[PDB]
């Protein structure tokens, strides 16, 4: 289940298949196996990694339905495959993908957010290599993120009883409705490599916890002692494996040999005096170095990770035992051009932005996000939590099993690719389903989720909380919320209810306010904000313009300010994004603080005051 | 002088550096030497590649001044540096760089936007490698691009009479005033990457020239037969050089001698040629294969160098291109965008070129240096015309008697056709935009005197000899000297916007009575500049200046003006996307004369000059 970032090293060298690649697009329900087989005939070109929708504007890809085909050929020397054993890795193929090399079919992955890989030692051949990578947009009833199999997207109008409206809707062109607030970006949205490992034995996995803290500094800032574990699993076939803990510096501050036993593992413990502490806004990593012992070494990797704790106490969420306040946001991986791909120019900025901003957290709404936005939230402090894309579901998800089987493949995916991260504290196992009720409704709901809050426990060595983000409902009638470890709640008073009237809607947040204080949970808003304009202004502001949304942020925040138990405030959103069109939609969500170009609304300004006197610890 | 693009192959192979980089600031004149003996202290991240500047908005790093400092370690197999020739290659460091690995200081470069490397077999070992990056964003009266000493940026406003401003100046924080009217990006602006290839002999350059083309079709899209002609330069006997067409056929090779320094030379006939035309690329792949002694089949170097078969040659006030008369549709550019800076996209790259094909357009000017080397790749497959062009772009006659600036133009100059002569979508070179080169005494002749050198500099440095321009500032065109000697003439000109203001009557009529004066000179001639800051979503029924509407009449009225003239032979508007320029009160967020908005939207000229351009065919318009 290991899935260790490629790694380049004295025994492992990652060779990236990123650049321009050849394309085309496809049918709605096939695409043509022969072009595995040869060049593909009048390609497009097409960068990866990158969402292809927007990156053609003869076409419209937006309105793309179906399949897509994308090819490139590489070449590597004989003498670097020489007895290696030679992966391929794929770090996301939005929404499905069918693999082919050199016109065989590697094999195929459905679930658009996280990694998968193949060996191609044997598919492999000298000189030039042809890779045919076919990718699947479609989502529907039963895919993660859920699409609607017939009516409208999410959030959109209609005249459903108009005679002509309702035959047209049968001939119309067929195309994806999302069941969620974000445009259904699609392609290799992500890095493609080919790596290399030993054959005979092999690194496959490793995992490494924090598992006691003794004397923990007043600051948090050290531990007298730590006790750190580590488990590494090895693929391949009296051997052993050398652990090396290396401290910010570099320097080798501890190390054991352990036994590799058969399921080939090797596990143990570390005692590390003196330890750094992983803390929000003073990040300090370690490196753990494991290699395969026969002076030579077999194999090599090299772990990032963070020393802390993570522990929900009563009303309290406790990282190294202090009392921590979320302050941020929900975001989306969305940019002009890029689409869902990945930019690391644009996660180092963002980065930045949430500092300038003196945030201190984000959620991965509404899917994992490129594996090095985490490492880099490790590196400057930046706490996260970490969602699968099961959003858009409702009671027809809950019956199917197949959607089920999806549902554990994205919690145990995530789980297993990012476990190593001390900057996730927390993981989300959905947004917005369908919770509430009568009849049998909230119980069949409670019966679909409760195994998969059980399933996130059972995956995580670390045992962080798990939550579930939910949706403004009937709070009364949910039964399945108030069981999460951390109440996560979506709340819009005053945006799409007691529309811009904020005593009305302070008023009604205080009256559900007043039903979480009986639960006894923490509890923290994931969203609540309101679409704007930047440039629309008003002496008495008014939905749309600058002023209504730091008048809402104003207004809303002080209410919970009041309430202790209430631990975290996690606004909708960073910034613009691209949705489905629609009447609510102005060129998509514009319910950013910031606008899609990064650039600061006047209630961006106004939260950075208010994050600059709120600290990180015992604001509550 | 070779710097072919780094190939993987069954004899090289490139372990590519890109990626989050550790990050510090560091002094206005100098940088901790001793950084490169360790981890830097306290690292930002930084992504490579990409302008540092927009990438830490807890910083103010476009006011930066002097050096940064990157870093990061790497580490490869040690059975794959074993034997090898082992290259560190920087594809653009913006402007200078001192390069330092494992503490050693292997060398230093300047010149922002054309490639350098360094042969790191020796200081390469195995485990982790300590790479150390300082980069200079320092510009001045000696750099290319040019900056000012004093004074403001180009185009900035001042009351240099007032004596609390004079004093002011002279304690301000020291910036970098940009002679050029576009930010000064910097940084690691392009890719980073280690590459191998075999030691004791290896490829070290190619270039494939088109040198004749025997009965042309009447279409252009083939010849009954074509001469072309490879030079392979080798480091460190025989090489086969085989044609490989679109669908990979071998149609033509050759084994040819090597000779010292070390060097194979000939010529191949292609019968019924494919030939490379704007809308219609066509690309062969020349394979070279350095053999063994003597001689088994087994390959000691190979690689694989693109190239289309395709003429071009100006006669009279026509430029053929496969002796067919093109009319170049386009714009200049910028690679410049939210985020990157500088920084090459190719996400951005190839949706840009998707634009020129919504746009109809056929060409660009690569304003104002070389691009980065994967957008010439893509102008070859996608049959777009490229003049490409030198940073040398806010000059005037105090650069001219600077010999450290002459010889920064001339390394330029060799520089860029050194890695961009392969390409069949370069048509001409552009050695200068906007120079000063009229005014009275012996102004005029000291540009001509200093230009003229680099003119035929260009010529022979170019083994295709394609035609070579300077792009000429709007100026008193009577006492300039210089321009009217380019192989074609490349004007600037801003009739009604930064003159005439806002009287298009008035502004056609200037316009006509300088084409009047370029009828008399008997050349080809073309817009490479001519434009109006637009900001989308201003709109008025008599566009008045920064209306959508005005830009549109801008266009309207300007181009049946020069549709008249016959030997006005290309339509280059200024500019294809709005971008960044240092801060000012002519510039609103930047320059904003794009046809498309910063994020590629089209504003009501654009779809108006598309529906223009849909109309207009690459050759015979006129
Ligand atoms: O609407 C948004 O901006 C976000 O909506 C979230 O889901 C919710 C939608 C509504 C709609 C009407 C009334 C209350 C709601 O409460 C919600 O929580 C969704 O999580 C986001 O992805 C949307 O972008
Ligand atoms: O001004 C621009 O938008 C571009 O100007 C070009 O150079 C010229 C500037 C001026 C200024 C005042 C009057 C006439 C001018 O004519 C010019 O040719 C320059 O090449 C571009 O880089 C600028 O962005």
């Amino acid at each position: 289940n290991g899935m260790l970032y490629p790694q380049s090293n004295d025994s492992r060298i990652v060779f990236p298949l990123d650049g321009v690649w050849d394309f085309r697009t496809a049918g709605e329900d096939s695409y043509p196996a022969e072009w595995a087989d040869a060049p593909l005939p009048e390609p497009l070109p097409m960068a990866v990694p990158g969402s292809y929708n927007d990156q053609n504007d003869e076409l419209n890809l937006r309105a793309h339905y179906g399949w897509v085909v994308y090819q490139r050929s590489f070449a590597v020397p004989s003498r670097l495959v020489a007895g290696q054993r030679m992966i391929l890795r794929f770090d996301a193929a939005t929404h499905a993908a069918d693999v082919y090399l050199n016109g065989q079919l590697l094999g195929s992955h459905f679930g658009g957010f996280l990694p998968f890989e193949f060996d191609v030692t044997s598919a492999l051949h000298a000189g030039e290599n042809l890779l045919t990578v076919a990718v699947d947009n479609r989502i529907g009833s039963s895919t993660l993120p859920v699409g609607n199999d017939a009516g409208t997207a999410f959030m959109g109008s209609d005249n459903a009883n108009v005679p002509a409206v309702a035959e047209a809707k049968k001939h119309a062109r067929r195309q994806n409705l999302p069941n969620f607030d974000f445009f259904n970006f699609a392609g290799l949205n992500r890095h493609v490599e080919l790596y290399t490992t030993p054959a005979d034995a092999y690194i496959a996995d490793i995992a490494i916890t924090t598992e006691r803290l003794d004397h923990i500094a007043g600051d948090a800032c050290t531990a007298a002692n730590a006790l750190i574990a580590y488990d590494v699993t090895f693929g391949g076939d009296g051997r052993q494996v050398r652990i090396s803990i290396l401290d910010g510096e570099g320097t080798v501050v501890a190390g054991v040999t352990a036994d590799i036993e058969r399921t080939a593992k090797a596990s143990g413990e570390i005692a590390i005096r003196d330890a750094k502490l992983w803390n929000p806004g003073a990040a300090y990593l370690y490196t753990a170095v494991a290699e395969l012992l026969p002076s030579r070494i077999i194999d090599a990797y090299r772990q990032t990770f963070g020393i802390r704790t993570v522990e929900v106490s009563g009303t309290t969420f406790l990282i190294n035992g202090k009392p921590f306040y979320f302050k941020g946001f929900g975001k989306h991986e969305d940019s002009y051009f890029h689409g869902r791909g990945t930019d690391d120019v644009l996660n180092v900025k963002d980065v930045s932005l949430i500092h300038w901003l003196h945030a201190n957290s984000f959620r991965t709404s509404h899917y994992p996000y490129a594996e090095s936005m985490y490492d880099l939230c490790d590196r400057e402090g930046i706490v996260i939590i970490d969602e699968v894309p099961a959003v858009g579901m409702s009671w027809l998800q809950y019956a199917n099993p197949l959607v089920a089987e999806r549902h554990r493949e994205a919690i145990r995916g995530m789980i297993a690719r990012d476990k190593n991260h001390p900057c996730i504290v927390m993981w989300s196992i959905a947004n917005a389903p369908g919770l509430d009720g009568d009849g049998e409704r909230p119980r069949q709901a409670y019966d679909y989720f409760r195994p998969l809050y059980e399933l996130a426990h059972a995956s995580d060595p670390q045992n962080r909380p798990v939550t579930l983000v939910c949706c403004q409902n009937d709070y009364t009638t949910d039964i399945t919320e108030r069981t999460m470890d951390v109440v996560c709640i979506n709340r819009y008073y005053g945006w799409y209810n007691l529309s811009g009237d904020l005593d009305a809607a302070c008023h009604a947040l205080n009256i559900e306010l007043d039903f979480w204080e009986n639960i006894g949970k923490p509890v923290m808003f994931t969203e609540y904000g309101a679409d704007t304009i930047e440039g629309i202004h008003g002496t008495h502001g008014e939905m749309f313009s600058e002023e209504f949304q730091r008048d809402y942020y104003a207004r809303i925040n002080a209410e919970i300010d009041k309430r202790p138990w209430f631990i975290g405030e996690q606004l909708w959103n960073f910034a613009d994004f691209a949705t489905f069109q629609g009447i609510i939609r102005v060129e998509g969500n514009r319910k950013g603080i910031l606008t899609r170009d990064r650039q600061p609304k006047m209630a961006a300004h106004w939260l950075r005051e208010r994050w600059a006197g709120i600290p990180d610890y015992g604001y509550k």
